[PDB]
């Protein structure tokens, strides 16, 4: 015999992990000293030292691995060296250790905020086994709609992986799509913060969920139910429609047919619940006109109140009837022995089929097999094929509804059959020996032993009786090798088609779709194995569970809560309504979201140590599962190359309390339930460094009682107006009985009462009496509206008998706020500051000014300062330096910004010597990366060296580019001057752009492209790198030049002939069309922007031109303030790789508005003064700099003085809100 | 008719762990709203918004320590409220909130070095729960017995609470005892550094334990053992020897008698274990001038090799002869029901005695009461007692051999029994009503499930049938709050003598003594109690363990190390040779070493937190085992006065390394052994943030091989001084051989021809023949000396019979280095 060896690593190491490290040792060698060993640049890690055995055996231990000797990423070498008695076996193999993500995420309470609320947030960041992880963040920022940085924690730390940070909300916080980022992550957490108030009732559809093309009609049923669990009357309309299909060609036929649509009426039932049948026949299905699309807007108004709510639900028609997919079979097939599967047959309605008759045809070289199946009543299709007759070639199974397929028609469209198709792989067996795996249906739970029998038949031929069998299991989980075994044989039986069993466990560190791998050497050499997958439920170490109860319980009293979790454990927990969630979905925290950011769906060899032996077998076993495996067993193939209750409330979230659960596993809390009816949805995360992360799935507590009331009331109500407060009562008790309902009348609201005093009803089981009225207010804020209804004792009948009056919950009161806003029309005043002390103090005395048409308690005024030039995304400069690109026209542009951000880092004090090195290394290789786009006239082209002479916008650019990299590395000047020959050759003196060159992509070199811009770009790239006029170019160019000087227009090229005579220091020609600039630009506040993408690139022209010029005077200083706090908040300035110009205009923008006046802040100290001797100090050094602080002050609006003192320049500006009548 | 509360909470929490708060409920209430909550110097948290229930509840919630304003320790309060219904109940009580005992130790890997080889050492720290941290170290040092720091690491990081440091000590480096210390604090490792030679065998008394004084004649028996488990011939001279005591005025009769002393001379037998008697009556036990404590002094030598080995067994003589004392027993009792107890019967050599008429007398107000006791066949007395005519007075209870003492003599130093004394305090029981605990044996096993009988009687008279009794029990250990229940029973049962059980668990977060306390609230206000001590084993939660296979190996070849701890935990490793423990003893690394490494005093407030009277009951049940107690019940008493291989080897440890374990909880490894005839102690630890420290017992590898030789060499040789290298051979075999040796000679040394060859020789079964030859040295530095020993096949017979060759163990090379100086 020939002894063997085989040792298995996983591929892909990760470094704060520990893995396991197998090596099998057949029986033979006995006397060889066998060792692996893992080698990083810092060290030699011996992993085993070990020795053969008389008989076979796995030997597998667990070992911290290396460190990376690089930043994140080290490929190591695997080796393993069998010493001992003149034999050195040594085999030599590849694999990488890294840092693996560190996935994070930040659960808000609500996906939803009035203005003036407190936003809690949890930050968890967890490892790829759901370990929390304590890493710790630097910082964390909460920024504006507006990208704008208005709250920052620093340097903070979890406890148990978990982070909570509460902020208060502004009560005058702008509306919009507020964000919070961690440690510039790739996590954004986006909220939104709106004026709403909650519907009470979801409208949803339930019948209509498949359409198929064969129906004829198809039953519309609309349910709407409150959130408490009763059904409801009220008037449904129901918009059920096709749309015109928007064909993929845009430019021609687009006049297109209206939508073909039909609209139902209705009142829902006793059940409130609405059925309508609607055919199609009204529409197209057939017609390609028409999308395969049904729109479905249900909009339900309730009875006598007017809210409405409404349900849109998408609905693709498909003309497939039935899904037969493969769900549980192998790839791959042993030659002449059974292979097992199982088919999935559903139909159109994704439901089980029963009794289906499905063929399978199977196509191979021998000749085509059919055979009919009928499908179980479960919904699957069992096989077992005989491939004996298949001769080790790879053969196709197809299982179809029919033999006939539909003929094609033009008057129907044909229904296609969705078949079950395979292709099988005969198995690299060189010894005719079979192993199976019995796979295990569906998905699998995790916590309990899952029983799996493998079946085995080890042939008299290749394995004599006296040598016992083993066969080694591997279960590997999310590509880590996380169990492992060897099951000893008894050797007498030997040839038998026999059968075993394993006893798994399935948990968080196996994957959702996790492996099996088993297999035996034999002595002969060859081997013999199987894998299967795994179908895994998304499971969590902790088992955590919610539990309510009574479960359903009155509005106002205690509720007994239980955690269920693993002990030791630190859990979180979030109770919230659910009205908040009929809004706005929220955003999906749950387990697949959890397993979705660690991205390993695909397992296999990384691209670092990845094997091309290429020009199925244990290799590629091993491979599809991501381990490295070592062996001198066959386990290659051969390459082949081819009783009253008084409710006011916590209508918002309930719970955010924090619990660490005890040493019992298991912890109760009594919560009081608010006042709200509604269903109040609760989860649970719990982390614990023990067992993981765990995730309660979601419960309800329904606080419902029988009798009650409902005031409904909008949330943007303004003074003046008489609103429609809507009183809905509702009796759910099986009784009719009598009501008396009164507002209770303050001095805060008034109204002329329909129907008030202490007013009487009769109503009965499931009845909503809506009591009307229209108020107009007094005062201002948040006022409350409180109401009051009792079930009076029946003196009369009515409703047929005498009413009857419940013991328990007799009356009920409501008190419910509302935000009233001043009268009339709003309108702001702002006056913005650039103070900038240089080492000392400097000081303004701003003047704010109201006319006197004002309404009392309307006019607010707030103050901000700002330490920094712009908002945020410092780190989207960081990282405009990578990627690197050597394709296209697009390289030049995403090569220019390098000079551009290292120009512009080291004036704002945060220079960084790495991506210093770094960038400028990617600039080096970017010097070659336009040599081959050289022509060969001596010049540059958009695309190959003989279209012919370049054009003059990219051989500007080039020369920009050249000429402005040499304060970074060494640029040879040479390439400029054999340029500058072809500008002189390419342009007359006579005339100007003589129309040589083109570039491949259009809408790109401006906003206009016309020939007078690229002329004065081509003549301005010579002086602005520092020259003055002393060239024949710039001569002739700006002799065309000045006779477009005087003909005006188009002010986009106006602006960039003034930026070429500003770069001439020249003040003649340039200030007669200035003063045409500035006086169009629109005013958006004290962000001001010139207008004429186009106005962005305007903007950052005449901001250069404004600054460029000699001679700044402060009101020039505040307006260029103001240009550059517009350019802030675009995205578009930068953030561009493959984008046009405007990037690095308005980049070296703000290098030169950086140089020029406004450098950031260090120590600034700032006071406000008022006139009532008020004052206030913001300190602003280095953390807080971008923090867009706010003040709000107390005063009468007049002249406040406004001081800094330090070293540093600071933005300070001023807002006053007021309303004036509108006549 | 009157609703009670009671809340609980540990009164002395710590800053990284959580801690349970309790609250229980009377039925009524049901429209009061309570409020616990813990308020510091920054914060204040809710601990419970708790409204009441129609029946009795007990719910208890775990929370996280606020963090100390004062930085290391301060004075929270703790505070009830139970507000509505124009109800407002309104309580508060101080509680210590401290930084918990952040635990270190250092081990290393021999705690005896030559100069010239590398000292190794893991620094682990440790919280109260062991639970490792991995606190940032500052820096740890190493010093030279001269008070010399010699090396430094600054800023080292725990990998997984831990931290392994290794140093290369000089091959110049002076002798004596170095220190490694860190961060100059308290924690501190002293190993020694001298020039050692390895003892290959050791020698201890096995009869002379115990001496007392109505013997007539004790046994000494001494025995010497090889470290590979096998008996030795040799010379054995013990001195056993009463030493004149000096008496305690230092001023005057500085005349001493000479000490008793008896000189044995023996050779010991084919087990290799000495024996003989000696007669105690020469020593002097009546005289206060010799003192009442044995020396013996044991050397034995080998024969023709000149080493060795002494023993020094200092035995103290006590006249006592037996031991009554109370250890399952309770301090309180219950006024007219009966009280049980246990009593531990011992005798001179503290065994457990077999029927033994022990005697209990009772003391008390109504009369001294007297009663009989047989001891059964395991060594304890349990008794139980009437307690309806003791009247609610404080008693006390003697448990003795005899009722009559023995006379004091002249001629006799008075030999005392050891009687059990015991003071037995009435319980403050305002309504009457039985409960009682039911002990469990000795020391309990760690990590089982135990069950608990309680019985209990509800007098009908103070409690209403139709309303349920609920019993609630706390599992309290190591000062905080482990396990909590709420067990009701109903009031159909009436008044009996019931009984019901629990179902306990003991982890290392439960105490080696932790305390069980089970009580009630009746609705006329009363309570009744009754509070438990246990007795755990020192536990851990890791439970690991090693074991090799096939436990006995011939060296050279590779033995299977299985170790087993919980998954996810990063275990140490220390396999020292048995010849290093016995030079320099092992400073302790056990579970009492690391239990011991804490205060464990415990059982009371801290005196910050303190409460007091002017000058038993359910107060006093918790002030015992040190948790704070908010309650309006009866709960306090009205205030008054109270073939062939060379063997070139590992003399150092063999195994040092660092094992993580995976999922599965079982970890192993094939180790090659060192090639030295031995026995190599090995014994780990594991260090886990799921389930803490685990600590596992020593296990023994014996690597022995049935023929083989030794080399007995000093350590320092005096360069062109001669010496006697003294080779012995060791045959173990069951037949008789012939064994053939050479010497290998070589230019590093010179030889004079002692014996030089033709030392073929006849060694039978268990036998050993020593060559010596006189060796000096030539040249400085290392030298090997190399000896080849073989079996020869020859007609010639040894012993009368042919010697039989062996399959495996013809040969055997042993090659050993020697230092030699100028």
């Amino acid at each position: 015999e020939l002894p063997n060896y085989l040792v298995t690593l996983p591929a892909r190491l990760n470094f704060p992990s520990v893995q396991k490290v197998c090596l099998d040792l057949s029986p033979g060698y006995s006397d060889v000293k066998f060792t692996v060993t893992l080698e990083t640049k810092d060290k030699t890690q011996k992993l085993l030292e070990y020795s053969g055995l008389k008989k076979r055996h796995l030997h597998c231990i667990s070992f911290l691995v290396p460190p990376p000797a690089g930043g994140t990423e080290e490929v190591a070498t695997i080796r393993v060296s069998g010493v001992g008695n003149n034999i050195s076996f040594e085999e030599k193999k590849k694999v990488l250790i890294q840092r693996q993500g560190n996935g994070t995420f930040v659960q808000t309470d609500k996906p939803l905020y009035t203005p003036g609320q407190q936003v809690y947030f949890r930050i968890v960041t967890m490892d790829s086994n759901f370990v929390p992880v304590n890493d710790k963040y630097s910082m964390v920022e909460l920024q504006d709609p507006n990208s704008n940085r208005i709250a920052q924690w620093l340097e903070v730390v979890p406890e148990q992986g978990i982070v909570d940070l509460s902020f208060q909300l502004a009560p005058e916080a702008m509306l919009g799509t507020y964000t919070v980022a961690v440690a510039e992550g790739k996590t954004f957490g986006t909220f939104s913060v709106e004026e709403y108030v909650l519907p009470k009732f979801k409208v949803e559809v339930v019948e209509p969920k498949e359409l198929s093309t064969v129906q004829e009609s198809f039953l519309v049923k609309i349910c709407c139910r409150y959130t408490y669990g009763k059904p409801m009357l009220g008037a449904v309309q129901v918009s059920v429609c096709q749309k015109a299909n928007t064909y993929w060609y845009r430019e021609v036929e687009r006049e297109q047919l209206p939508d073909k649509c039909r609209n139902l009426s209705g009142q829902t039932d006793k059940t409130g619940c609405f059925s309508a049948p609607v055919d199609m026949a009204t529409f197209d299905l057939i017609g390609y006109a028409y999308s395969h699309q049904i729109n479905i807007v249900a909009t339900v108004v309730e009875e006598g109140t007017g809210v409405e709510a409404n349900a849109t639900q998408n609905i693709y028609i498909s003309p497939q009837m039935g899904s037969m997919t493969f769900e549980d079979t192998s790839n791959f097939y042993h030659p002449n022995f059974p292979f097992s599967g199982k088919i999935r047959v559903r139909g159109h309605d994704d439901s089980f089929l029963k009794n289906h008759l499905v063929f399978l045809v199977i196509y191979g070289t021998n000749g085509t097999f059919n055979q009919t199946l009928v499908t179980d009543n479960n919904g699957l299709a069992p096989f077992t094929l005989e491939t004996s007759g298949w001769n080790g070639t790879d053969v196709s199974l197809e299982g179809k509804f029919q033999m006939e397929d539909l003929v094609y028609n033009p008057e129907q469209v044909p229904r296609y059959y969705q078949n079950a198709y395979l292709h099988l792989r005969p198995f690299y067996s060189t010894t005719r020996s079979f192993l199976g795996i019995h796979r295990l249906n569906g998905p699998l739970k995790c916590g309990q032993p899952q029983e799996v029998l493998v079946d085995y038949y080890i042939d008299p031929a290749d394995a004599s009786p006296d040598q016992e069998i083993s066969f080694s299991y591997y279960l590997i989980g999310k590509g880590s090798l996380v169990m492992e075994g060897q099951k000893h044989l008894n050797s007498k039986k030997k040839g038998l088609k026999a059968s075993f069993s394993l006893s798994l466990t399935f948990t968080s560190r196996l994957a959702p779709d996790p492996s099996l791998v088993i297999y035996a050497i034999f002595p002969s050499g060859g081997v013999v194995a199987d894998k299967i997958q795994f179908s895994v439920e998304m499971c969590f170490d902790n088992q955590v569970s919610l539990g309510f109860s009574p479960s359903q319980q009155l509005p106002g009293a205690e509720v007994e809560l239980q955690l269920q979790a693993a002990p030791g454990s630190l859990c979180a927990l979030r109770a919230v309504d659910e009205s908040v969630l009929l809004l706005r979905p929220d955003r999906e925290l749950s387990n697949r979201s959890v397993y979705g950011m660690f991205p390993f769906w695909y397992g296999h060899y990384p691209y670092q140590v990845a094997e091309y032996d290429q020009c199925t077998d244990l290799f590629s076993f091993f491979r599809d599962v991501g381990l490295k495996i070592l062996s001198n067993a066959k386990i290659k193939k051969p390459v082949d190359c081819s009783d009253s209750q008084v409710r006011q409330y916590f209508p918002e979230t309930w719970l955010w309390d924090l619990f660490p659960i005890g040493n019992s596993g298991k912890e109760a809390v009594h919560v009081t339930v608010p006042d709200a009816i509604t269903e109040w949805k609760a989860m649970s995360f719990c982390t614990s460094q023990s067992r993981g992360f765990g995730l309660s799935p979601t419960v309800g507590l329904t606080a419902f009682k029988p009798f009650f009331v409902d005031l409904t009331l909008p949330y943007s109500v303004v003074r003046g107006e008489s609103f429609r407060l809507t009183a809905t009562i509702f009796n759910y008790l099986k009784d009719c009985i009598r009501v008396q309902t009164d507002l209770a009348k303050s001095h805060e609201y008034q109204l002329e009462s329909w129907a008030d005093s202490q007013t009487s009803s009769c109503l009965c089981a499931d009845d909503a009496k809506t009591h009307h009225w229209n108020i107009t207010a007094v005062k201002l804020g948040h006022i409350n509206f409180t109401i009051s209804t009792k079930i009076l004792d029946s003196n009369e009948p009515c409703g047929g008998q005498k009413g009857f009056v419940p013991q328990k919950g007799r009356s009920d009161t409501l008190i419910k706020p509302v935000l009233v806003k001043p009268e009339g029309v709003l309108v702001e005043k702002t006056h913005s500051s650039l103070l900038c002390p240089k080492g000392k103090v400097a000081s303004e005395s701003v003047s704010l000014e109201l006319p006197v048409d004002i309404v009392p308690d309307s006019t607010k005024a707030y103050v901000t300062v700002l330490g920094d030039i712009m908002g945020t995304a410092l780190q989207n400069l960081d990282g405009l330096v990578q990627m690197p690109s050597g394709c296209g026209e697009q390289n030049m542009v995403l090569f220019a910004p390098i000079i551009y951000v290292l120009q512009y880092l080291e004036k704002a004090g945060l220079l960084t010597e790495e991506i210093r090195s770094r960038a400028v290394g990617f600039l080096e290789i970017g010097y070659q990366k336009e040599l081959m786009y050289k022509h060969s006239n001596g010049s540059y082209s958009a695309f190959g060296e003989r279209d012919g002479n370049g054009n003059t916008w990219l051989t500007a650019f080039v020369t920009k580019c050249f000429g402005q990299a040499q304060k970074f590395i060494f640029i040879d000047p040479k390439n400029i001057q054999d340029a500058l020959k072809w500008m002189a050759g390419n342009q007359l003196p006579s005339g100007c752009y003589a129309n040589v060159g083109n570039l491949l992509h259009t809408a790109m070199k401006g906003g206009v492209d016309d020939e007078v811009s690229l002329t004065a770009y081509v003549t301005a790239a010579l002086l602005e790198m520092g020259k003055d006029v002393d060239d024949p170019m710039v001569s002739q160019g700006l002799r065309c030049l000045k006779n477009s000087a005087t003909s005006t227009t188009n002010l986009y090229t106006q602006a960039l002939l003034a930026y070429i005579f500003s770069l001439a220091g020249e003040m003649d020609i340039r200030n007669i069309l200035l003063k045409q600039l500035d006086q169009q630009a629109i005013i958006s506040g004290e962000s001001i922007y010139w207008s004429q993408a186009v106005d962005v690139e305007l903007t950052a022209y005449a901001l250069l031109a404004q600054l460029t010029k000699p001679s700044l005077t402060q009101k020039e200083i505040a307006k260029a303030t103001s240009i550059v706090a517009w350019l802030a908040k675009q995205h578009n300035a930068y953030g561009g790789f493959s984008s046009t110009q405007d990037t690095v205009v308005a980049l070296q923008a703000l290098a030169k508005y950086a140089t020029t006046a406004y450098m950031p802040s260090e120590e600034i100290n700032l006071v406000v003064k008022s006139t009532e001797n008020f004052q206030r100090t913001f300190n602003i050094q280095s953390v807080n700099r971008l923090v867009f602080q706010q003040d709000t002050l107390p005063n009468v609006p007049g002249m406040y003085t406004l001081e800094a003192s330090g070293q540093g320049c600071v933005y300070v500006q001023t807002v006053l809100r007021y309303n004036i009548l509108p006549p």
